[PDB]
């Protein structure tokens, strides 16, 4: 806990964008820490057939163009959610477009879907997908592929379509990002009427299943190779800033469509007075410790309103396996981190896994599967 939070004397900051860049340069070229503990068999979760050997995982903010997803994942994580990968490459907003709020343990940011392109990112999944089995054959590093629209396409439904065409076959779970505050009216695609039109279109390009056998796990890599027969569990990442009315419209359209899961909360555009740090007034959604009750309620509301029959991967201020314990108790099968690592640091994957496992030991039940949603047994 006390690494960077104790040692934050140096002025405003060492720039977050710059830091993340030279961090990911390290991530790209090995040059990182390493988890060794193998993770207790307690912490494994079979979210709809998907074996999450650990339920802790890196969120979609980090490895934005598949620079090093397995290397973050060998560094203690269970899964790694890969960017928001827009069809055509985007530059993003003008920098400085991202800020630490040291006091508040938070990060406001307005990057705006800065992507390399499915042109660039497909090859890198073509890379990862075939060598991920090879390198050290990990109890496969479960792999999230998150996709969106470009700044100004008329039909996002097309850019999700393209997305699912290209980079679907590698994802253990695919993710439609409809939530970022930092793309023009994208969040307003979460509507009952649109959400459906997208979700159906998106599982319609999954309905492109192609044929084979017609001219150790050495070679599971062949075919469309997602630790199984391809089909990613379809997800949609939803907002934190929503009416009970709009969380119905979602939850209804979730159970209507047979959506395989929901990722609970992107960043929040709320600014709760309590934020003391003088960067509180910058635009963009804020992550981290202010997004605690926000996210954790959003898990619980979407759990119950989906009868729990839809899966939940909650992000939003998951700092310590206690926060993970509660979000697991509120509905989450697995949980995500990003802004919690910018204060904890690389070996926070190993920390949150074990903080969770001991608070399971203390709570009584071990093996999380029993644990999920526990809050909805009265
Ligand atoms: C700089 C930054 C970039 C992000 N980029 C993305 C993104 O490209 N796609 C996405 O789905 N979420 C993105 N997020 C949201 C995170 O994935 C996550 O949902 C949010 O930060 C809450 O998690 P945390 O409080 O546990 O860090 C980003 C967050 C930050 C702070
Ligand atoms: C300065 C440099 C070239 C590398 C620093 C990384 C390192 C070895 C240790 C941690 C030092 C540090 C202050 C990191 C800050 C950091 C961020 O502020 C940050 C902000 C947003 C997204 C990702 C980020 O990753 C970071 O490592
Ligand atoms: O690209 C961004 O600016 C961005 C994407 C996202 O999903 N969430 C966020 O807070 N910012």
């Amino acid at each position: 806990l006390l690494e960077v939070v104790y040692g934050l004397l140096p002025e405003n900051f060492p720039d977050p964008e710059l830091a993340h860049d030279m961090v990911m340069w390290l991530a790209a070229k090995g040059y990182l820490p390493y988890d060794l503990e193998r993770d207790d068999p307690e912490l494994s979760v079979n979210i709809k057939g998907l074996t999450f050997h650990t339920p802790v995982g890196l969120a979609a903010g980090f490895d934005k163009n598949a620079e090093a997803p397995l290397n973050f994942c060998k560094m203690g994580f269970g899964f790694v959610e890969v960017g928001t990968i827009t069809p055509k490459p985007q530059l993003g907003n003008p920098k400085p477009r991202i800020f630490r709020l040291a006091k508040d343990h938070a990060i406001i940011n307005r990057c705006g879907f800065n992507s390399a392109g499915l042109d660039v990112v497909e090859p890198r999944l073509e890379k990862v997908s075939r060598d991920r089995w090879h390198d050290r054959l990990e109890r496969h590093c479960v792999l999230g592929v998150n996709i969106g629209k470009n700044k100004d396409t008329v039909n996002a439904e097309d850019d999700i379509r393209e997305g699912v065409k290209r980079v679907g076959r590698f994802a253990d779970y695919l993710v439609i990002n409809l939530s970022s505050p930092n793309t023009k009216g994208l969040r307003t695609l979460q509507q009952r009427d649109h959400l459906r039109s997208i979700i159906t279109a998106a599982q319609s390009e999954l309905e492109k299943l192609e044929e084979r056998s017609r001219a150790v796990t050495r070679k599971a890599e062949q075919f469309f190779p997602t630790q199984t027969g391809k089909r990613p569990l379809l997800f949609v990442k939803i907002a934190p800033d929503l009416t009970d009315e709009e969380k119905r419209d979602i939850a209804d359209v979730a159970l209507e469509t047979g959506l395989d899961g929901l990722i609970v909360t992107n960043t929040t555009i709320q600014r709760p007075e309590s934020l003391r740090s003088e960067s509180k007034h910058e635009t963009g959604g804020l992550s981290g410790r202010p997004l605690k009750a926000m996210s954790t309620k959003c898990v619980s509301d979407m759990y119950k309103m989906t009868n729990g029959q839809v899966a939940i991967i909650a992000s939003g201020g998951i700092e310590t396996g206690l926060d993970a314990y509660k979000r697991i108790r509120a509905g989450a099968s697995a949980v995500e981190v990003y802004t919690s690592m910018i204060y904890r640091g690389p070996i926070v994957a190993r920390r949150v896994k074990d903080e969770l496992l001991n608070i399971l030991n203390q709570a009584g039940i071990y093996n999380v599967q029993d644990a999920i949603g526990l809050d909805h047994r009265p």
